[PDB]
């Protein structure tokens, strides 16, 4: 493939360029290589979202120089760390022919881990594996923020404004100095970076004048070679609990108790999540255990799910942190005002421990170890729901309200179950909003599926910006119809974004498209 | 016309100020020395026409800020916007150019447009200050606090954008603001985050969209102007008690940090970030300097003595706050309580262990803190400018790791220094959580032109020392933009240039208070 308004020999004249700055051992073009890098959860069936090559830099000065050439010969390019953004398009570049940077292959170092001021300095491929092996192995008592698959970048997952499950859950908030390869080839060092000499480029994220720190977010200004991130510290003791629910009508209820226990950051210490039984009978059981036609999942089906498994139609999860004191006044809390919902059960990972066999415990497990800062693959079982298992994210934000998630949640199933998908719920109130994260299962391998994903995705879309709900992550393929639901005075927010885009990338050579963001020279 | 933007002609500056009068309405549009003069910095530290104003324009609208802003980008007429004008120690109401316009917003636009106790946050115009927010709040029978700055002047929304901070666990003005409405430099109206979807009710709930955040750009910058903003408001805990921790030597700092950051780092038992004053900041809130030292040369050692005996403090005193529960409080209370009192000498109080009294001048201060830390805005703090006739201050703020080695050294060097140049030095340490501002507050003579240079002589000593050792500033007075934003020096200014870059590509003009921060409009470079 090869990217529009390029011809071969241009293409090949960059490509040779690249070969004598890195070395032609990490220029791939070879199609088994860059096939890698293809989109793993496709929702679309031709050559949309395919790279050109895949480079793998190993330092900063490599970056530099491949920007370099990319800006001589006007080839766009797509940077990242892991490349595992599934949902959202995993390394896929918004353009065909894309030139694809994998940092994390190569540069994949934990830089630092200070204890006595409770923050590390990583390179793009540490992942939260390795990055919780090397806290461990330095004998810190501090904890990370790992999201729900333990193969996500450190880095990139806060590129993407993504988010955990212990109080430091918002990764965005907790990143701090930046080294940044800009749109020209020139290296910017974020906050306190900029001077030299200072120990506080990974504790104060400012300077003088505006932050930009934040400009580098779902967005294609930069490329990121190293990154501090402020680590928890390890609290005395931490104590999870689950609370199932009977029926699907207490979704309103549960959000209703919650607002008041969490925007006071106490007794909810931590977003609790709120799943449907779908969500979690996949993570420990097949489809096909639970019905057999391949139709909408009945009413029939997902009860076996609740009584089989000995869960709720809602399950609540969470934790709390601290010295006993504090955790046992901060469980009688939850306990007390969650089980005014008539059928409400509680448990703790100390009544529910982990036992061969008991499934309701390993999911239970899953969610402690998360919320004490222990990444694990769990969620992957949901890749075997049924064959070739993947997702693509339907995740507004709106106000935590009742009846807001009930709409959401009972117009959802609606769109879902006229395409015939699976509709995985998960709720979280962050402390004044709340995030609907719709994950839809469709089978990957089966072009029917792709299109009724992509039919409902698109729908769900037009549906959430009617009734107020704003996306704020989406799939390459959604980046545009997302971008444009932000309307007011005529996507004065788009076009804000783009001036910024043709200042820091005047030459439009960083994933052109991204976030509905275009360079001057696409339109 | 008192002065002219440079490369503007009298008639050409004229024919603008009759554009502004015919529609926004001359009573609105004011160029008379009497009113002008108004709006000069309070605390200068220049003698000539150095950041003095043209004119000054009330609008009363956002609709009248896009006209105004429209008639500055046909005319080529600089403008400065800010909500209050009390930005004091950083250069007031003052632009960095002469003959600039001032917008001053808050006059006007002052209404609290909303408080939403369900998802606790409130949304003010530019006008609001502290003051009048707890009073609204106060009035609306709403448990919620607000979190201010030390005077009740402040607006709400002008700090925030200073990336100004108070003392509550909401001390981080510019993380708890959400959804701003902005006109931009070419006088088009932005809605941030959520906001730019119609029908959304999160504007003031997450401050996120799909891409990039932008309003971290329009803090200490000149790229827009503000009519409207978000503050997420703290709920009201049950309950609420405050300190004081006294210590003896002024050779206690390092021991104060050292104890301070393993309490605070973890959110608990330090909820909020306390602070660390010198005794020459607590006299200064109670009392003159003539009532210690009458030989106007730098204080004395007996001077600070004199003041730590007969007041009844420390040579340094911390001030903090817990929240939550009767059982927390007690708990928190004593953790720091014992982990200080390990200090030979230290004593500790409590706003009950020493409530206010009249005439217990150590009760008043510990109760001015108790007001601050629990969200009542006060001026107790603006006694500071009786401390002698025409005192007023001039800031050096630089950050720092917060190291118990690094703060003596920023004492001992700030000390020497200021002594050098004969001018009062008031200190406060704030310890964030893994960060450390130093507040250096100078009292100098704002109507004495000796005292000026000696104070800006002083100032710019001190960035040229914290630039040595690795302190850099966050904030910097209007004189001081272009020397502090050199510091940040790292790749021939790589910083300065991508702010420039911004600048340009938000104002094409460069219409708006240029130079602000060191980020000058391409057609001055
Ligand atoms: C399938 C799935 C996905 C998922 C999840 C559960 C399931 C079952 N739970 C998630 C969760 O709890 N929280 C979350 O944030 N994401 C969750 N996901 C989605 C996904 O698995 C993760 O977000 C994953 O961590 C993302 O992959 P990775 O971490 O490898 O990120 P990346 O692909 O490398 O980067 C994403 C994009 O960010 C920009 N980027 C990244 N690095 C850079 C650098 N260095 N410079 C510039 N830009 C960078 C690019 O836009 C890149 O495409
Ligand atoms: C003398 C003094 C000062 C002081 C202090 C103690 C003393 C004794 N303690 C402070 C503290 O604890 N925390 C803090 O943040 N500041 C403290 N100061 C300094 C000062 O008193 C306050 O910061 C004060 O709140 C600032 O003044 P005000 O609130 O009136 O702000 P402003 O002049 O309107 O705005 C300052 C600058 O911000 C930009 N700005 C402001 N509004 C807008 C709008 N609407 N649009 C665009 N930009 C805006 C401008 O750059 C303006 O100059
Ligand atoms: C099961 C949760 C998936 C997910 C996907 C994207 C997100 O931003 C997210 O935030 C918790 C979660
Ligand atoms: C006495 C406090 C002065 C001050 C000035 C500017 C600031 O940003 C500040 O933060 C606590 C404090």
């Amino acid at each position: 493939t090869l990217p529009d308004g390029v011809s071969a020999e241009q293409f090949a004249n960059a490509i040779s360029e690249f070969s004598e700055t890195i070395g032609s051992e990490y220029v791939r073009v070879d199609e088994a290589t860059v096939s890698e890098y293809d989109d793993k959860f496709p929702v679309t069936d031709g050559d949309e979202f395919k790279g050109s090559a895949v480079i793998w830099p190993g330092s900063t000065e490599d970056v530099q120089v491949i920007v370099r050439i990319a800006n001589k010969y006007g080839i766009p390019l797509h940077a990242f760390s892991g490349g595992r953004n599934l949902g959202y398009g995993g390394s896929s570049p918004m353009l065909t022919g894309t030139v694809l940077l994998h940092l994390g292959k190569r540069m994949n170092r934990v830089l630092e881990i200070n204890e006595k001021l409770a923050y590390a300095v990583v390179e793009p491929g540490v992942d939260y594996k390795t990055l919780y092996e090397a806290v461990r192995d330095s004998g810190a008592k501090l904890m990370i923020d790992p999201a729900e698959l333990d193969w996500g970048s450190v880095m990139g997952n806060t590129m993407e404004h993504g988010v955990g499950y212990t109080p430091y859950a918002d990764h965005s908030m907790w990143r701090c100095g930046m080294e940044v390869v800009l749109a020209d080839g020139e290296v910017l060092r974020t906050g306190m970076g900029g001077l030299p000499g200072s120990e506080a480029w990974h504790l104060y994220p400012g300077q003088l004048g505006p932050s930009i720190e934040g400009l580098f977010e779902q967005s294609n200004f930069g490329i990121c070679t190293r990154m501090g991130m402020q680590l928890m510290p390890t609290p005395p003791e931490m104590l999870s609990f689950a609370i199932y629910f009977e029926n699907e009508d207490d979704l309103p209820a549960i959000m209703e108790t919650t607002l008041p226990l969490r925007i006071g950051m106490a007794p909810l210490q931590a977003a609790p999540i709120v799943r449907n039984v779908t969500f979690d009978a996949a993570c420990v059981s097949k489809r096909e255990e639970w019905q057999t036609e391949p139709g909408p999942l009945t009413d029939e089906a997902k009860q076996r799910m609740v009584d089989e498994l000995g869960i709720g139609h809602w399950i609540v999860y969470g934790t709390c942190y601290g010295p006993r004191w504090q955790i046992d006044k901060y469980i009688e809390m939850i306990r007390d005002a969650y089980l005014q919902i008539p059928g409400a059960r509680f448990e703790t990972n100390e009544t529910l421990p982990l036992r061969e066999g008991d499934r309701a415990s390993e999911l239970l497990n899953a969610r402690h170890e998360l919320n004490t800062g222990v990444p694990n693959r769990h969620s992957a079982a949901v890749f075997d729901w049924f064959p070739n298992a993947g997702h693509f994210f339907y995740a507004p934000v709106s106000a935590p309200s009742g009846e807001d998630a009930a709409k959401q949640y009972e117009d959802t199933k609606r769109i879902s179950d006229d395409h015939g998908i699976d509709y995985l719920a998960q709720f979280i109130i962050g402390l004044r909003e709340m995030h609907h994260i719709c994950l839809p299962l469709y089978d990957t391998a089966d072009p029917a599926s792709r299109k009724e994903t992509l039919d409902m995705t698109r729908e769900l879309i037009r549906a959430g910006a009617e009734e107020g709900y704003g996306i704020y992550r989406a799939h390459n393929v959604l980046a545009d119809q997302v971008a444009e639901t932000y309307s007011f005075n005529n996507h004065i927010q788009r076009r804000s974004h783009e001036r910024i885009k043709d200042a820091l990338d005047p030459n439009g050579i960083l994933n052109p498209g991204k976030s509905g963001i275009w360079p001057e020279r696409l339109r």
